[PDB]
Order: structure tokens, then C-alpha cells, then sequence
């Protein structure tokens, strides 16, 4: 039956683009781009456009925000379709701006900011229609007050459509609700995601779960470095969903009189439970539950108590979800980590590479970008940025882009708004400066991410790549076939080789290819962590890999510990130690996560305790030898690709001359090429510089890396491991491998 | 058009000097040293004296808080022009000493802390024109009261100074706005410059923020080591951009 769908969030949005499934859009009568008349909840219906994507699984209908709060939908709601893929034409469409939007931008509105959308953009006219454009540095909204077609209309220039005049008051009757939503949060849709899926049922459907008897999560533990999103989440799962927000930020309270502010966070609860739907976010829950023993006194404690009998007081049938944010929960009052108050403790996490550019996009809607920055180099350099600091970029570059205009900006009595806002145009050159110009807010948390080097990266090596992507993929494909021959899957691999032979490559792929974070917890890190006597520390990474989606929690360089105590001879001491031990610790309780599929590297394995290469533990051992003949022709063809090369270059006998050289300083040698090459380059340019200045007054003297750059580099190349060094780590292997061919006897 | 220009921080001063670019200097029709007659703001105008350094840019005209503070400007703001190379001398030229600035000295005023700047200084003589003239010890301030020609004047022993009288107080209407500003800054002009930079517009320019809607710094955290000039920056860029300073 297509009249009747449930809503879900759309992607590709266009203000106006409602998505279906061809599949289903055969059902729906609509084939290209037919009028959707979409039909909404208590009195409107708007014209909308199909269109179709991947997530809509033949089930869901998707719509944006400005379609779901045009139609007084909440994201989860059900709503009806009247399609009708008619063509009619209006005359007197006319629009108002809603003074929420405008207040205090003044100009040809008619102009500024709206002839890129009332023409081949498909708004969704209608009288009564309310749709945001995005104009100049502002989420600039509008109402269509008057169509007369009506519920469908043609939005093309032969529709005629008329200029406005004074802003209007938006309707506070219903308000709206426009704030913040789903839309305009990036770079942790999967936490989004287990989010929604864990409050949209309490939050919406109140009425079953005094019915359902199951309890819900009385609170939720948001969590992450700050600046996350942890507040504009909760404020988005709250708004989207209906829900009533109620924010106790920390500090708001503890700075009352004692005794008083206890009576605050009461009331704020009571408020809270008064109506059924609201949530309540205690905000910087480190300031007002911190470690027990750590507080002094009074207050510091007095509001905790008082906060547990509240946290917990609460029935569960008042409909009141307690969403808290902190940094890292360790520091908060482990009383609070406690079920039945603070029973899911999802993990924002800083945003990774890919989403900080939809961070950037979302943020970088109203600035007007122009057309030569990309937005993918900067979401790439800032590595480390958390969203506040890209929302800080982001506002350092208008306010560089404003300061370099500033001079034909001040013309009249400073600002007087006016079209002039679409000129700013802020360019990558602003960008870079901004980045440039901006501190990463944690650059020392370790970071959970799903790395981007696939499988064609890493060539060469084939046999570890069917050898390894058998133990990660066959456990998870086909798990029936495991719990049926009875064998339990090795969750452990230790990839032990040459320096530099592509572990760290092997495990991120690996992570890419079953869409699993990747935590790296490189040798460094764990010499720290032993040389600080805080091995305790440890327990922290493994509950980091623990609260994390499918974790390849990876020990980049593992064995750096003994490597740097001489090992297990050479020292007094043996070949445990600190940091080993307490991972050894630590991943038994790991052994029984099944989703963390703990991988260790190491460059010299042999001093490496065997305590943890035994099962249950990093058992499984795997051997990826120095790069062969064809491997090394994979290995340089992979490690030179998205960089131009000359088709002079037969990277054939470079391989083979390349006799003896590991992945590491193989891709040194491409480093070195390159490096020459570039400077060739440079130094070309700056001749032609030269050439330009003097009186004379052919632009690529060397478009790309050339072949005698080649030569010259590997001329410049360099090796890292000897004969007894590669013959060690097969004689190592020895120890764990045998050649009883003898016993041919089946 | 050269009538309108946007103004900069000095680096030469002299007390009178509004530095230009030749390349720009030949639109504003001024060669080597000939009298600006700077526009103001609201009510007035100064002679200044014309020259050039690197930091013009062809874009920006450079005055030392003298001109700044006796022309009513701010640095940042945006100002007018009047260029006029002519020569006219004045035989009335009356100045008193502010009171602001002489409190507690006492002294023949008019050869203490004067000679070396009535003349070959070219001090932007003009009827109502406040000029600090540095002399001994204090950063002693007066107000040359009349000037019978105007609103440019010769600054040369031909013209004809007199002595002045008791103090005046200064014009509390307007403050005059001495205190501090970038001028006094020294050994931190990149971090000035970023702090510039960073809080001008905000502070300039309210107006826009309320429309731009991008979030300026709400709070900006100096630090340094004890006596690194942190409450001196900051007093400066707030009077400066004429936004009111309170220290808690
Ligand atoms: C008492 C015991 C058990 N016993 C039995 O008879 C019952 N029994 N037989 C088999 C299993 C079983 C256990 C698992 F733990 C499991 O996990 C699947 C999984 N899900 N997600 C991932 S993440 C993966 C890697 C990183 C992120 C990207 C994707 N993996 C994964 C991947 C690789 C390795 N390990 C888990 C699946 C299973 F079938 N139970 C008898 C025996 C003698 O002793
Ligand atoms: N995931 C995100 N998506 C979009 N904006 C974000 C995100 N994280 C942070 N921000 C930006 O950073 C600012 C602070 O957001 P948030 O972290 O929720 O509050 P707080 O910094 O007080 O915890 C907001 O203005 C928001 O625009
Ligand atoms: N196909 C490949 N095989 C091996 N190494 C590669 C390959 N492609 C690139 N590399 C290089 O190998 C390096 C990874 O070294 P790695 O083996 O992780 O060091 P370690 O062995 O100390 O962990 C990277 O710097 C990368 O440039
Ligand atoms: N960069 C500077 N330029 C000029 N004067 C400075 C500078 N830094 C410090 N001073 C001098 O040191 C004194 C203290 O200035 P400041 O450091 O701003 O206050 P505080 O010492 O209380 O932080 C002032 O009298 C000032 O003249």
C-alpha cells in the first residue's frame, strides 16, 4: 500500500527532495521527477520531488528538515503520500520572510538570497509552505504565503513569483521548532545512529512502554573530548523526536548557595517530569559528579547524593531520560557508572577523516564557498580537529574573508547588510590561513576511526591477504559454520617481519574491509605508558577499543617495550614487563568481546614473550616476508599511484633491481624520486620566474615525475635490514613450524 | 579616489607625520612634504605633514594617536581628505598647556618642553588642535586654542608663537581618550597585530555580527610571563577601537 510511509532522514536534501525507491516508485506511480503532493499530519500537504538513493531499502520514505518541519513531522513518524504526477502552473505566488530568520539583514531578499532557488531548485510551493534557502552567512527562511494552484504547483520561470515586503513573526503557536536537528550533525552518524535507536521508542511512543514492561535507558552517557557535539546531539535527538529539552548545564547549578542549588536540580527534574516526553542533559558532568574520594566536601558532594536519589529516584514511567555529557568517565563518580541511572555510555569520539568534511559542509553551508575550495584537502589537514574546532575554522575564514573586504565593505556607515554579503566568496587562500591559525583541540586522544587504505593499496603480499582475510571475514560472514565444526575464532593475529613491510598497512586494511575501527596503539605510546609506571593505563585503550563498533585494536610495533630494556638477554630483568603484562591482563577479559580482533606487529619477534602468543591470546602468528620480485613491482606501482608518472618508467627493472629492499624503504625510494622531481620542478619554475622578469618576458618543463629522477633516487636509496636480520625472523618461525612431511599417512 | 582612505597604525610619528605612498601621493596630489589638511569625523580638520614608508601598501594612510586622538579616529576607521600644497602663515598662534597633563610641573612651558617643536617639526597647528609634545619626563599635552589662519597654517619661525597662561582642563565631554593605545606597544607587534586582527571587527563593528551571524571570539585568553604587557595590550586595543575597558 503506497499510500502510507514512514518517515527517515534524507542526505541529498535540496531543500525540497523527497526520496523513494524505483522499486517502490512504480508503486508510488512516479517514474523521473513526477509532483510526490506529499500529505502530512493535521492540515497541510506539500508538492515535493521524487527522487531515489541507496538507504531507502523499498521501506522508508526520506525527507530533510525543511520538509518535516514544514509538515509538523517528527523524524519515526508515519505520514500518507497522494501521488499525482500532474503539471500546473500559479501567477500570484507570493513570499514572506519569517522575522526568526531576519532580524537585522536587510536587502533585496527577493534578490540576495533567492533567485538560485526559486528555479530549478523545485521548492515546495505551497500556501502556507515554509522552506529555508541558505543564503548569505544565515539559515535565511521564508513562507509562501499565497498560491493559488494548490496542493502542486510547476517552480519554473514561467510560474510567476512576486517581491515581499516587511519580515513576518514566526508562528509561535507551534514555533516551528526549528533549532538544530539530524541534518547539521557530521562526523558521528553511527553514534547518531545507536542514539536514535536507543531514545526515539521512550521519547515517541511514551504510551507503550508503561505497557511493554521493559524498562528503557533511564539515562544515557554521552562522552568524548570537548567541543564533540555531545550538547548539539542531545539537543538534535531531542527536537527531532518532539521531546522537551531540559539543559542543567553544570556549572549553572554548582555556582547557586548550597542547599539551594540542590532545590534547582530538584525542580529541574520535577520540571522535567511534569511533561512526559522531556529529556533532561546535564551537561559538564565532571564539575557535578566527580571521582567520590577526589571531592572536598559540601556541595561537591552534597549535590552527587542528591543527584543519585534523582538519577535513580525517577519511576521510569514519567517518560524522563536523563542524557549526560563528560569527558572520558573515568573522572566522573564511578557510583554513577551504575545501572539503572547511567545504564549506555555511547562514545562520541572525535570526528575522523571523511567526517570532518561533512562536519565542514554542514557548517560551510551559509558562507557561500566559493568554487576553487574543495573542502576535502582541509577536512584531510586538519587531522586532530574536533567539530568545535572546525566550526572555528570555519569561522575564522568568514571573518578573514569579511577583513580582506573590509575596505569596499565600510563604504557607507560600516555594515548596512545589503547584497554585498554574497561577495565575501571565502576562497581555499582564507581556508588555508584558518587551519593554519587554529590549535587542534585533541591531538592526543587515540583516535577511533575506519582508515581509507583498501586492499589495493597494500600490493604484494597475497598469501597474508587470503590469510588474513580469512580469520576476520569467515567468523562474521558464515558464523553457523564456525559454531558448528566447534572451533572458536582466533581473535588474535601478531604480524611479525622486517621493519617496515606493511603490518600497519596490513591491519588498517583489514579495518577498511569489514567497515571496523581502527585503534593503533603504536610502540611509542606503550614506552610511555612503561616508562611513566602508569601501565593502569593500558586498561583505558582496551575499554576505548571495548565501547567501540567492530575494533581492530591494533599494537603497531609491539615489543618496543623489551626492544628498549635490550630484551630477553642483555637485561637482569625478563621478558615480561609493565606495559606487555597488563595487555596480556587485559586481553583476556577482550577475549570474549567478539567484535575487537586484537592484532599486534612487531619487528623483531623473537624477543617477545611467549605468554601471549598462546591461545585465546595474539596466537595466531603470521609471517609477511620482505617483498619478491612481482611484489616489489606491486609495492612500487601502488605506493606511486595518485602521483604522475612518465610512461618512460618501467617499473619492471626497477623491481628487480630492487633486490633486497622492504615495503618501508622501497616507498623511501618513491619518496626520494619524487622529492627530486619536485625539485627539478621548482627550480624550473623560478628559471621561468626569472625568464618572465628580465626583458624577453612550454609552461610544464616537467609535468611529471621523470625517469633520470628515478634513477637518481634509487642512486640515493637506501636498505634497512641485512641477510642475518631476514634470516632470523624465518629461523623464529621455525620455533612454531615444523617440516613433518614424513607422516604422508593421511 | 584619493578624498577617502582608511587609517593605520604609524611607525615614524613626529608628533604631526601622516605617512602616504608616492605612487598614491601623486593622485593625492602631495609630493614631498606639502600640508594634507586631514578631515576628520565630526567638526574639524589638521594640516599633517605628507611622507612615505613600506607599510602603505597603496591602500592605507598611516597617524600616530596625536592626529588619531585630535581628529576624533579610531584606529580602523575610515576618514577624509582635502589635499591643499599651499603656504599661509599665521601671526596669532596662542597654545595652553592640558591640565590632564601638567598637574604638579611648573615651569616656563613655552621653553621647557616647546622649543624643539614649534618649528622644523611642522606640529598640525589648527584653531582647537591638541598635540603631544613628549618634553621632560611626562607625556606633557597642549591645545593650541587659536590659529588665525586655518585649517592649515605654516610651522616656521616666520609665524609668530605666543606664550601661553595657567592650565586649561581637559574637555571632559569627550575625554580625549589618552590613556594607551598600539603606539606604547613594543616587543609584541605580531601578537598585537593577531589580537588586532582577531577583536577589531567585533568591537568596530557590532552591527554586522548581529547580521554575518558567524561567532567572533567570545573570549580571548592572554598569557605571558608576569609584567609581559597583557594589561597593557588589552587597554590598548580596547581604547583604541573605543571600547570601554573594564579591568576586574
Ligand atoms: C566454549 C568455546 C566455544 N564453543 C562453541 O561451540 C561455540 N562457538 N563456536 C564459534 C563461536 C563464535 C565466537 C565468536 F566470538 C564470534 O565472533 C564473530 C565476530 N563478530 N564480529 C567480529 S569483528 C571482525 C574483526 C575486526 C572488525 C571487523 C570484523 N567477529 C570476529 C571476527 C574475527 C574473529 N573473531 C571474531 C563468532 C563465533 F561464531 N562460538 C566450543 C569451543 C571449544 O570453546
Ligand atoms: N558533530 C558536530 N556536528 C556539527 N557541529 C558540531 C559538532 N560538534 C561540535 N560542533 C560545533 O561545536 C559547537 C559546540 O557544540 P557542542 O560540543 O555540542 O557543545 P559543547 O562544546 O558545549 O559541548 C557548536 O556550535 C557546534 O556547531
Ligand atoms: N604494498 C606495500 N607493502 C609494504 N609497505 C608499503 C606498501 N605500500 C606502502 N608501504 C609503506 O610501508 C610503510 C608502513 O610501514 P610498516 O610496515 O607499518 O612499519 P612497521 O613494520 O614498523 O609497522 C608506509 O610508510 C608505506 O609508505
Ligand atoms: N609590551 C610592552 N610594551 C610597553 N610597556 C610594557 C610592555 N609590557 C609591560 N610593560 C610595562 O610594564 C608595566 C606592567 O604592564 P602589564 O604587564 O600590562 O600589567 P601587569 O604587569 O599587571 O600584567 C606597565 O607599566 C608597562 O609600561
Amino acid at each position: 500500500r503506497p499510500n502510507r510511509l514512514i518517515v527517515d532522514e534524507a542526505i541529498n536534501e535540496d531543500n525540497s527532495v523527497v526520496s523513494l525507491s524505483q522499486p517502490k516508485m512504480d508503486e508510488l506511480q512516479l517514474f523521473r521527477g513526477d509532483t510526490v503532493l506529499l500529505k502530512g499530519k493535521k492540515r497541510r500537504e506539500a508538492v515535493c520531488i521524487v527522487l531515489s538513493d541507496d538507504t531507502c531499502s523499498d521501506e522508508k520514505i526520506r525527507m530533510n528538515r525543511v520538509v518535516r518541519n514544514n509538515l509538523r513531522v517528527r523524524l519515526g513518524d508515519v505520514i500518507s503520500i497522494q501521488p499525482c504526477p500532474d503539471v500546473k502552473y500559479g501567477k500570484r505566488i507570493h513570499v514572506l520572510p519569517i522575522d526568526d530568520t531576519v532580524e537585522g539583514i536587510t536587502g533585496n531578499l527577493f534578490e540576495v538570497y533567492l533567485k538560485p532557488y526559486f528555479l530549478e531548485a523545485y521548492r515546495p510551493i505551497r500556501k502556507g509552505d515554509i522552506f529555508l534557502v541558505h543564503g548569505g552567512m544565515r539559515a535565511v527562511e521564508f513562507k509562501v504565503v499565497e498560491t493559488d494552484p494548490s496542493p502542486y504547483c510547476i517552480v519554473a520561470p514561467d510560474t510567476v513569483i512576486h517581491c515581499e515586503g516587511e519580515p513576518i513573526k514566526r508562528e509561535d503557536e507551534e514555533e516551528s521548532l526549528n533549532e538544530v536537528g539530524y541534518d547539521d550533525i557530521g562526523g558521528c552518524r553511527k553514534q547518531l545512529a545507536q542514539i536514535k535507536e536507543m531514545v526515539e521508542l521512550p521519547l515517541r511512543h511514551p504510551a507503550l512502554f508503561k505497557a511493554i514492561g521493559v524498562k528503557p535507558p533511564r539515562g544515557i552517557l554521552l562522552y568524548g573530548p570537548p567541543g564533540t557535539g555531545k550538547t548539539l546531539i542531545a539537543r538534535a535527538v531531542a527536537n527531532e523526536t518532539g521531546a522537551f529539552f531540559f539543559l542543567i548545564n553544570g556549572p549553572e547549578i554548582m555556582s547557586k548557595l548550597a542547599g539551594e542549588s540542590e532545590s534547582n536540580l530538584r525542580k529541574a527534574f520535577e520540571e522535567a517530569e511534569k511533561n512526559a516526553p522531556a529529556i533532561i542533559f546535564i551537561d559538564e558532568l565532571d564539575a557535578i559528579a566527580p571521582k567520590r574520594e577526589k571531592t572536598h566536601g559540601e556541595v561537591e558532594r552534597r549535590i552527587v547524593s542528591q543527584l543519585l536519589t534523582l538519577m535513580d529516584g525517577l519511576k521510569q514511567r514519567a517518560h524522563v531520560i536523563v542524557m549526560a555529557a563528560t569527558n572520558r568517565p573515568n573522572s566522573i563518580d564511578p557510583a554513577l557508572r551504575r545501572f539503572g541511572r547511567f545504564d549506555r555510555e555511547v562514545d562520541i569520539g572525535i570526528p575522523d577523516a571523511t567526517g570532518r568534511l561533512e562536519i565542514l559542509q554542514i557548517h560551510t553551508k551559509n558562507m557561500k564557498l566559493a568554487d576553487d575550495v574543495d573542502l576535502e584537502q582541509v577536512a584531510n589537514e586538519t587531522h586532530g580537529h574536533v567539530g568545535a574546532d572546525l566550526a572555528a575554522l570555519c569561522s575564522e575564514a568568514a571573518l578573514q574573508a569579511i577583513r580582506k573586504k573590509m575596505d569596499l565593505i565600510d563604504l557607507e556607515d560600516e555594515t548596512i547588510d545589503a547584497e554585498v554579503m554574497n561577495s565575501l566568496a571565502v576562497t581555499m587562500d582564507d581556508f588555508r590561513w584558518a587551519l593554519s591559525q587554529s590549535n587542534p583541540s585533541a591531538l592526543r586522544e587515540t583516535v577511533v576511526e575506519v582508515p581509507q587504505v583498501t586492499w589495493e593499496d597494500i600490493g604484494g603480499l597475497e598469501d597474508v591477504k587470503r590469510e588474513l582475510q580469512e580469520l576476520v571475514q569467515y567468523p562474521v560472514e558464515h558464523p553457523d559454520k564456525f559454531l558448528k565444526f566447534g572451533m572458536t575464532p582466533s581473535k588474535g593475529v601478531l604480524f611479525y617481519g622486517p621493519p617496515g613491510c606493511g603490518k600497519t598497512l596490513l591491519a588498517k586494511a583489514i579495518a577498511n574491509e569489514c567497515q571496523a575501527n581502527f585503534i593503533s596503539i603504536k610502540g611509542p605510546e606503550l614506552l610511555t605508558m612503561w616508562f611513566g609506571e602508569s601501565e593502569a593505563n593500558v586498561r583505558e585503550i582496551f575499554d576505548k577499543a571495548r565501547q567501540a563498533a567492530p575494533c581492530v585494536l591494533f599494537f603497531d610495533e609491539l615489543d618496543s617495550i623489551a626492544k628498549a630494556r635490550g630484551g630477553n638477554i642483555g637485561d637482569g630483568g625478563g621478558a615480561a614487563d609493565r606495559v606487555i603484562n597488563q595487555i596480556l591482563t587485559e586481553m583476556d577479559g577482550m577475549s570474549t568481546k567478539k567484535n575487537v580482533f586484537i592484532i599486534g606487529a612487531t619487528n623483531r619477534p623473537d624477543i617477545i614473550d611467549p605468554a601471549i602468543l598462546r591461545p585465546g591470546r595474539l596466537d595466531q602468528l603470521i609471517y609477511i616476508p620482505l617483498p619478491d620480485e612481482k611484489s616489489r613491482v606491486a609495492i612500487l606501482k601502488a605506493n606511486l599511484r595518485k602521483s604522475p608518472v612518465a610512461k618512460d618508467v618501467d617499473l619492471e627493472f626497477l623491481a628487480k633491481m630492487t633486490n633486497g629492499f622492504s615495503g618501508a624503504d622501497l616507498t623511501e625510494i618513491c619518496q626520494r624520486a619524487c622529492k627530486l622531481a619536485i625539485r627539478e620542478s621548482i627550480e624550473s619554475e623560478i628559471r621561468r620566474e626569472r625568464e618572465r622578469q628580465t626583458n624577453p618576458s612550454e609552461d610544464d618543463p616537467v609535468p611529471e615525475i621523470r625517469r633520470d629522477h628515478f634513477e637518481e633516487a634509487m642512486r640515493f636509496a637506501r636498505r634497512s635490514v641485512s641477510d642475518n636480520d631476514i634470516r632470523k625472523y624465518e629461523m623464529f618461525a621455525q620455533t612454531l613450524q615444523q617440516s613433518r612431511g614424513f607422516g604422508s599417512f593421511r
